[PDB]
């Protein structure tokens, strides 16, 4: 991730987008802290307190095992945009809007972070 970036503050940037947008405008967001393209992303159509109360589900397993992972109650719109064409900075996407359940990594926020939920998202582990 960044350096100097709070885990939910990269986890934000990345995968929360309430007002939809077009990939190619919103992706810059993301590869502008990047080296090369980052080839798929998936952003979240919802604000950060619904992310949050995701975190409040039942502990599941992580597809790498660790126990910190919570299903949404639901589906919720999302948009997945898988990377086409160019050479970074220039990232090129394809998009494609879904309506899917996911699963986050949650952890306690840190002390920099502007919304204190008792547990924060931290990693999307998946699109279901
Ligand atoms: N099950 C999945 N299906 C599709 N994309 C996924 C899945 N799991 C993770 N990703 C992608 O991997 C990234 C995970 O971000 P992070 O949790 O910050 O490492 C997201 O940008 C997603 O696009």
């Amino acid at each position: 991730k960044p350096k100097g970036m709070t885990s939910s503050q990269w986890f934000k940037i990345q995968h929360m987008q309430p007002s939809p947008q077009a990939c190619n405008s919103a992706m810059k967001n993301i590869n502008k802290h990047t080296k090369r393209c980052k080839d798929l992303n998936t952003f979240l159509h919802e604000p950060f307190s619904s992310v949050a109360a995701t975190c409040q589900t039942p502990k599941i397993a992580c597809k790498n095992g660790d126990k910190n992972c919570h299903q949404s109650h639901g589906a919720v719109s999302l948009t997945m945009c898988k990377l086409t064409s160019g050479k970074h900075p220039n990232c090129r996407y394809k998009e494609k809007r879904q309506n899917k359940s996911y699963v986050v990594a949650c952890k306690p926020p840190q002390k920099k972070d502007s919304q204190q939920f008792h547990l924060v998202p931290v990693h999307l582990d998946r699109v279901l």
